[PDB]
């Protein structure tokens, strides 16, 4: 069950060969495949290093450390042994914040209440409202929301926005929160295309 | 509760430092007491080495490895955090062995029947025999062992070996046992002391 | 003149020591104030490097390189020759992209004509529409624009945004450009101060 | 005659090349047969490193380190030199020691004397007792010795062990010497074979 | 008309690929042609080193840096830019030095008057000598000169000398200037031959 | 007797420690007087570097490589070893040549029979001609001999010149020969002034 890691981007990750003996001489290749990797890397530093035992090491791990790392060993008795990873990787935002507040609401007409910005997630994830502690659902009428998520190529990274309007009453509290889109385990994705636009 | 390490001999180890920024810039320092410390080593490679998150690195962990991993850093919030590591460590020696072995015993007399051998573990652990399945226990009479354990000084590894007497029956079956000696947690040593012999 | 440098966030910079033999033995040490340095860095990696000639050589100059840069050195003639560099950097965004645009405006009341976003810039420079190729100033009724400049923390980019409003007409065509705010030569700034907040 | 080096285990090694150039730029490859080499490694670092001069360094020489180097050099005459070593390794062990004494000797019976122990020897070397300063040989009868050499695979060097019985007299003294088993020079081997046992 | 770079030995040079990325990850080779290469290297340290930008490094121009250097990158559009500089290098020699000299001359013969030394030069550049500040033509009968020029093999730089014998007057003043061969820009070269002499 | 070792210029040089430790860890460290030392350098690359051995290990020795180095390690058994050693070096030049000879000589009066040069040597040592086979000293009437030896600043070596001037027979043959000016053992120098010339 532990042949998938989830890791914090920026953290050190080790992956172990099993049938590496304990220390050189070894017979072994590390083969990887990555957002860096054109097809396959190949290897027996501050990349992607192995340590004296054999094991894997990625100084810091990053969104472009996504995929498979595979070992090949011959091992201690002779014969191979394999190792089969799949590393996901996340970041967790900033405090989510909120920017250009209305400090007044008049009834009856529909107001710009705020946006609720996060900065600096992986994945995505979501940002929610809630008014006195509970979600609220954009209907048509008494409320809407306009939300964009906008990546950093430079980083990967997302920003997400969430800007309310509503059309209301007396005394309202507002409030706004970010729940990261990460799930239990291993959600299953095809291989992507790249269509044209014409 | 978990500030004490356990470490196998060979592998790598990360301690992770809190309160470091996830990336450099960083005002951090590590301090070291180990086999190797004559007092206290400091850092801000293959011996000890800082990773991009400010975690410590060791490549491959062995004896010299035992002892306090100390980090001060300069948390993000700009006020100083704390970390505390004790690293122990251990080996698992070879298969046990047994030489010398005896073909034939001659009831109502004393017989070497063998010695059982480990080879190579850490700490030390002990060997003990079994007839037909249950621990014997050493008398004066009908049975007696010498046993001997040596340190390897270029390896700080030891060898047990264990030399069984006994004095008889009919049909016996024996074999030996290794049990490596580590508890569950941390016994409690105190500072060595070096008397000189006259 | 020339010891002010300009230099694109990324990009290596070379910088000379005077008087620096062209080949060892070199009596020369290099202090920095960077955004890395607390107060000053000494020398004599891919952090900062001397080169063989004596040089101080970045291996790819980002934001916290901005700072002085000195050298002192024992001469070729025995006495003493002194480098002063002042290094500011720069960095180009992404073309500006106009997202969340309207298909049609209604005249005589006032419309979101959409947002001009630039994301990536350094410093943060500034964002300016253009209707039918003219300069747009904000009027407190025909127009008006609200505009945000979020700087990222992980990266120290900023993102530009710029959100129009109009109350109109026939036919017009829009458009936005992006100006970065740096001058030619030199802003001076005094040490910055940072009080608390009660 | 000096195409065969005799090296002691831990320390350092330099090969020369004859026929490389003194500097750079220099035509030249190393092809290496050792433990470390499946079949033979090539080059033009702490494993095996390469000097300016063309020479070969080992930085500390262990039983691994045995076998074939090699090295072809395209020579500053535009024709090759070839260049042809013979490795071979040794260790000196620890002080013998003798364990297990016995303080009393009782005439007529078989009496167990004492285990003569020798601990980290390379080759395994042999180990010998006298009794008042003469070499004792082994008979059937008033003496005889067992002995144990054990190879440690984690390090490769060999543990010896003599166990002497006697069977006596008035008062005589004891002691072991330990001869290592290195000859003058190079006794030569047929390739290893390697059945199976079923 | 940058693809020309002329650069003093001793120093960093520093070649950008016009395509790469900014950052990591990018597909680019660079491939040399210089006085180390037999054919052509190939790379994607301190001899040539690729910078994060994917710039080529080199830490300190010699004679042996001469030569053709290429880029081949994959863009961050997808197709390929390729980069192509030539490198020509040049070293200033020691200041002219003025030996063997002649305290006084007689009127009617020959003397020999001294000769001027340069040391270190590349390319090898000449020697004159002026008399009251004009240049002097050779003669075959009121002058003569003979010079050599020499090149150290251990480094590639030149030594020239210049020894003048003249046929006189009454109170003249002599000096010699050393003036380096190079030209503007790009001399153009064959390939070279290298017959056998019988 | 082999504390002061003679070393060619270019080639790797060794140096032990007597009293370190076969491995680590060590308590010990060295420190060099060289061209390159101000006072005295302190260590515990490729510069100098420290082996596993303790042992000293400078890759390519040279001129500025001259002077003393000295080893100061805690040893096994827990007090100190001292190691002293003086460095020497040395280059051997190229092929001596004659430069600018003469075809033919006129009996009588005296001539310039030719320049021999050896290019490259250190120390400088000597050069001598001889006239079949005999060595010639210079004298005032028949024979005349002038001689320059040159550094080079940048390498260290030296150029030797000797211009031989002939007042002559019938058919001689000559030739020229370098005597490196190296002597068996350590010669003794005082330690250097440096007057100012006014």
């Amino acid at each position: 069950m532990g042949q998938n890691i989830t890791a914090r981007i920026g953290e050190p990750l080790v992956l172990s060969c099993k049938g590496a003996p304990k220390k050189p001489p070894q017979q072994l290749e590390w083969k990887l495949n990555t957002g860096r990797t054109e097809a396959w890397k190949v290897l027996s530093d501050s990349v992607a290093r192995i340590l004296p035992n054999g094991s894997l090491l990625l100084p810091a791990t990053g969104i472009v450390d996504e995929g498979t790392f595979r070992c090949r060993a011959t091992n201690r008795r002779g014969k191979e042994v394999k190792s089969n990873y799949r590393v996901r990787v996340y970041q967790i935002p900033g405090k989510p914040e909120i920017v250009d507040p209305a400090s007044e609401l008049t009834a009856s007409v529909p107001n710009k209440v705020g946006t609720c910005v996060s900065e600096g997630s992986y994945p995505a994830g979501t940002l929610s409202w809630h008014l006195d502690g509970k979600l609220l659902i954009p209907d048509g009428k008494e409320t809407l929301v306009k939300e964009e998520t906008r990546r950093h190529p430079e980083t990967g990274l997302f920003t997400l926005r969430s800007e309310l309007t509503v059309i209301p009453g007396t005394h309202p509290t507002f409030s706004c929160s970010f729940s990261l889109g990460l799930p239990r385990r291993r959600p299953l994705n095809t291989a992507p295309i790249q269509l044209r636009v014409r």
